[PDB]
């Protein structure tokens, strides 16, 4: 729900 790169759909993932 709260994160950095990490999930396949929602909205985060990764980055720098």
């Amino acid at each position: 729900i709260a994160s950095a790169s990490c999930t396949t759909c929602i909205c985060t993932c990764s980055c720098s």
